[PDB]
Protein backbone atom coordinates (compact mmCIF):
# COMPACT_ATOMS: atom_id res chain seq x y z
CA UNK A 1 0.00 0.00 0.00
CA UNK A 2 0.70 3.86 -0.43
CA UNK A 3 2.26 4.98 3.17
CA UNK A 4 1.20 7.86 4.65
CA UNK A 5 4.20 10.72 4.42
CA UNK A 6 4.93 9.10 0.68
CA UNK A 7 2.00 10.25 -0.49
CA UNK A 8 3.32 13.79 0.14
CA UNK A 9 5.54 13.63 -2.34
CA UNK A 10 4.04 12.30 -5.30
CA UNK A 11 3.56 15.37 -7.27
CA UNK A 12 5.66 18.80 -7.58
CA UNK A 13 6.55 20.13 -3.90
CA UNK A 14 7.78 23.73 -3.40
CA UNK A 15 11.39 23.95 -1.48
CA UNK A 16 12.77 26.24 0.68
CA UNK A 17 16.14 26.52 2.02
CA UNK A 18 17.43 28.19 5.05
CA UNK A 19 21.71 27.99 5.89
CA UNK A 20 23.51 29.93 8.59
CA UNK A 21 27.31 29.73 8.62
CA UNK A 22 30.51 30.22 9.89
CA UNK A 23 34.02 28.57 8.47
CA UNK A 24 36.71 30.15 10.14
CA UNK A 25 35.45 32.72 11.11
CA UNK A 26 33.77 34.07 7.61
CA UNK A 27 29.91 34.06 8.26
CA UNK A 28 27.32 33.88 5.84
CA UNK A 29 23.74 32.83 5.14
CA UNK A 30 22.10 31.31 1.88
CA UNK A 31 18.44 30.68 0.97
CA UNK A 32 17.62 28.82 -1.64
CA UNK A 33 13.86 28.62 -3.26
CA UNK A 34 12.94 25.46 -6.11
CA UNK A 35 10.75 22.64 -6.03
CA UNK A 36 11.16 18.84 -6.16
CA UNK A 37 9.67 15.87 -7.75
CA UNK A 38 10.15 12.42 -6.10
CA UNK A 39 8.25 10.54 -9.28
CA UNK A 40 11.96 11.42 -11.24
CA UNK A 41 14.16 12.36 -8.17
CA UNK A 42 14.44 15.66 -10.01
CA UNK A 43 15.34 18.99 -7.74
CA UNK A 44 15.81 22.26 -9.43
CA UNK A 45 17.02 24.95 -6.74
CA UNK A 46 17.95 28.57 -7.03
CA UNK A 47 20.43 29.65 -3.84
CA UNK A 48 21.78 33.16 -2.99
CA UNK A 49 24.34 34.27 -0.66
CA UNK A 50 22.11 36.90 1.35
CA UNK A 51 25.48 38.10 3.68
CA UNK A 52 27.22 39.15 0.13
CA UNK A 53 30.00 37.32 -1.17
CA UNK A 54 30.38 33.58 -0.05
CA UNK A 55 33.82 32.60 1.65
CA UNK A 56 33.84 29.18 0.54
CA UNK A 57 33.30 28.04 -3.29
CA UNK A 58 29.29 27.03 -4.15
CA UNK A 59 30.42 22.88 -4.74
CA UNK A 60 31.60 22.37 -1.09
CA UNK A 61 28.06 23.64 0.34
CA UNK A 62 25.69 21.62 -2.39
CA UNK A 63 25.43 18.66 -0.30
CA UNK A 64 24.24 20.60 3.15
CA UNK A 65 21.78 22.67 0.96
CA UNK A 66 16.30 17.21 0.83
CA UNK A 67 16.78 13.32 0.35
CA UNK A 68 13.10 13.16 0.91
CA UNK A 69 12.91 13.51 -2.94
CA UNK A 70 14.88 10.99 -3.98
CA UNK A 71 13.33 8.60 -6.64
CA UNK A 72 12.74 4.74 -4.64
CA UNK A 73 11.92 2.44 -7.02
CA UNK A 74 8.65 0.50 -6.26
CA UNK A 75 10.36 -2.71 -5.25
CA UNK A 76 12.37 -0.45 -2.98
CA UNK A 77 9.30 1.98 -1.40
CA UNK A 78 9.67 0.52 2.01
CA UNK A 79 13.71 1.63 2.31
CA UNK A 80 12.31 4.93 2.66
CA UNK A 81 13.17 6.63 5.79
CA UNK A 82 13.02 9.91 4.56
CA UNK A 83 9.83 10.45 3.30
CA UNK A 84 8.06 8.35 6.37
CA UNK A 85 9.68 10.68 8.63
CA UNK A 86 7.26 13.32 6.89
CA UNK A 87 5.61 15.26 7.67
CA UNK A 88 7.00 16.36 10.88
CA UNK A 89 10.41 15.26 9.30
CA UNK A 90 14.02 14.44 10.52
CA UNK A 91 17.37 16.23 11.75
CA UNK A 92 20.09 15.76 9.19
CA UNK A 93 23.62 16.01 10.68
CA UNK A 94 26.90 15.32 9.08
CA UNK A 95 30.77 15.71 9.21
CA UNK A 96 32.47 16.43 6.57
CA UNK A 97 36.51 16.12 6.15
CA UNK A 98 37.97 18.05 3.54
CA UNK A 99 41.02 15.77 3.00
CA UNK A 100 44.18 17.99 4.34
CA UNK A 101 41.41 20.73 5.35
CA UNK A 102 39.48 21.04 7.42
CA UNK A 103 35.45 20.01 8.09
CA UNK A 104 32.07 21.03 8.27
CA UNK A 105 30.15 20.14 10.70
CA UNK A 106 26.43 20.78 10.09
CA UNK A 107 22.73 20.32 11.52
CA UNK A 108 19.73 20.69 9.80
CA UNK A 109 16.13 19.98 10.07
CA UNK A 110 14.18 19.13 6.91
CA UNK A 111 9.97 18.91 7.60
CA UNK A 112 6.93 19.85 5.53
CA UNK A 113 5.96 23.92 6.65
CA UNK A 114 2.20 23.56 5.26
CA UNK A 115 2.65 22.28 1.72
CA UNK A 116 6.23 23.44 1.55
CA UNK A 117 9.18 21.25 2.28
CA UNK A 118 11.57 23.25 4.46
CA UNK A 119 15.56 22.45 5.20
CA UNK A 120 16.82 24.99 7.67
CA UNK A 121 20.44 24.15 8.39
CA UNK A 122 23.16 25.27 10.87
CA UNK A 123 27.06 24.79 9.71
CA UNK A 124 30.13 25.63 11.68
CA UNK A 125 33.48 25.06 9.11
CA UNK A 126 37.02 24.80 11.60
CA UNK A 127 40.91 24.00 10.71
CA UNK A 128 41.01 25.25 7.27
CA UNK A 129 43.86 26.92 5.70
CA UNK A 130 43.67 30.67 4.49
CA UNK A 131 45.33 28.84 1.49
CA UNK A 132 43.59 25.99 0.31
CA UNK A 133 41.30 24.52 -1.68
CA UNK A 134 38.19 25.61 -0.26
CA UNK A 135 39.53 29.32 1.21
CA UNK A 136 41.66 29.86 -1.48
CA UNK A 137 38.46 28.88 -3.74
CA UNK A 138 40.45 26.63 -6.01
CA UNK A 139 37.34 24.30 -7.05
CA UNK A 140 35.82 24.02 -10.19
CA UNK A 141 31.93 25.05 -10.57
CA UNK A 142 30.49 22.10 -12.62
CA UNK A 143 28.87 18.85 -11.67
CA UNK A 144 30.11 16.34 -9.53
CA UNK A 145 27.92 12.83 -8.82
CA UNK A 146 28.56 10.19 -6.18
CA UNK A 147 26.65 6.95 -3.77
CA UNK A 148 25.47 8.13 -0.51
CA UNK A 149 25.37 4.72 1.40
CA UNK A 150 22.78 4.25 3.80
CA UNK A 151 22.29 1.68 6.90
CA UNK A 152 20.08 1.49 9.47
CA UNK A 153 20.88 3.16 13.06
CA UNK A 154 18.21 1.21 15.25
CA UNK A 155 19.23 3.37 18.41
CA UNK A 156 18.16 6.53 17.15
CA UNK A 157 15.14 5.15 15.38
CA UNK A 158 16.59 6.32 11.98
CA UNK A 159 19.94 5.82 9.66
CA UNK A 160 23.19 6.87 9.24
CA UNK A 161 25.37 6.94 5.83
CA UNK A 162 28.91 7.68 4.30
CA UNK A 163 30.12 9.23 1.02
CA UNK A 164 32.81 10.55 -0.70
CA UNK A 165 32.46 13.83 -2.94
CA UNK A 166 35.79 14.48 -5.10
CA UNK A 167 35.76 18.06 -6.18
CA UNK A 168 37.76 18.63 -9.03
CA UNK A 169 40.06 21.39 -8.70
CA UNK A 170 41.48 24.21 -11.48
CA UNK A 171 44.80 22.65 -11.53
CA UNK A 172 43.80 19.73 -12.32
CA UNK A 173 43.40 17.68 -9.09
CA UNK A 174 40.47 16.52 -6.52
CA UNK A 175 39.76 17.59 -3.41
CA UNK A 176 38.00 15.05 -1.49
CA UNK A 177 35.09 15.83 1.16
CA UNK A 178 34.71 12.37 3.26
CA UNK A 179 30.95 12.55 4.60
CA UNK A 180 29.74 10.77 7.64
CA UNK A 181 25.88 11.64 8.23
CA UNK A 182 23.18 10.61 10.38
CA UNK A 183 19.37 11.16 10.32
CA UNK A 184 16.79 10.75 12.88
CA UNK A 185 13.36 11.32 13.53
CA UNK A 186 11.52 14.78 14.82
CA UNK A 187 8.22 12.89 15.27
CA UNK A 188 7.73 10.08 17.81
CA UNK A 189 5.48 8.05 14.77
CA UNK A 190 6.79 4.55 12.69
CA UNK A 191 9.51 5.24 10.87
CA UNK A 192 11.15 3.19 7.96
CA UNK A 193 14.72 1.20 8.92
CA UNK A 194 15.89 0.48 5.53
CA UNK A 195 18.29 -2.25 4.14
CA UNK A 196 21.50 -0.98 3.20
CA UNK A 197 21.42 0.54 -0.05
CA UNK A 198 22.62 3.75 -1.59
CA UNK A 199 21.57 6.95 -3.80
CA UNK A 200 23.03 7.73 -6.79
CA UNK A 201 22.87 11.76 -6.84
CA UNK A 202 24.12 13.99 -9.85
CA UNK A 203 24.42 17.34 -9.22
CA UNK A 204 25.17 20.40 -12.26
CA UNK A 205 25.87 23.30 -11.09
CA UNK A 206 25.17 26.67 -13.58
CA UNK A 207 24.72 30.29 -12.95
CA UNK A 208 21.89 32.93 -13.62
CA UNK A 209 22.87 34.97 -16.63
CA UNK A 210 20.75 37.93 -15.15
CA UNK A 211 21.53 37.46 -11.36
CA UNK A 212 23.86 39.53 -10.15
CA UNK A 213 24.04 38.14 -6.38
CA UNK A 214 26.50 35.53 -5.66
CA UNK A 215 24.26 32.24 -6.32
CA UNK A 216 24.17 28.53 -7.90
CA UNK A 217 22.12 27.10 -9.70
CA UNK A 218 21.56 23.47 -9.35
CA UNK A 219 19.69 20.88 -11.25
CA UNK A 220 20.12 17.77 -9.22
CA UNK A 221 18.86 14.41 -9.71
CA UNK A 222 18.76 11.85 -6.81
CA UNK A 223 17.83 7.85 -6.98
CA UNK A 224 18.02 4.74 -4.69
CA UNK A 225 19.75 1.84 -5.75
CA UNK A 226 21.49 -1.61 -4.68
CA UNK A 227 18.17 -3.74 -3.96
CA UNK A 228 17.88 -6.31 -6.43
CA UNK A 229 14.38 -8.29 -4.83
CA UNK A 230 14.90 -10.65 -7.98
CA UNK A 231 13.27 -8.35 -10.34
CA UNK A 232 15.71 -9.88 -13.38
CA UNK A 233 13.33 -13.20 -13.03
CA UNK A 234 10.39 -11.57 -14.33
CA UNK A 235 11.88 -11.13 -18.09
CA UNK A 236 13.14 -14.59 -18.42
Amino acid sequence: MVSKGEELFTGVVPILVELDGDVNGHKFSVSGEGEGDATYGKLTLKFICTTGKLPVPWPTLVTTLVQCFARYPDHMKQHDFFKSAMPEGYVQERTIFFKDDGNYKTRAEVKFEGDTLVNRIELKGIDFKEDGNILGHKLEYNYFSDNVYITADKQKNGIKANFKIRHNIEDGGVQLADHYQQNTPIGDGPVLLPDNHYLSTQSALSKDPNEKRDHMVLLEFVTAAGITLGMDELYK
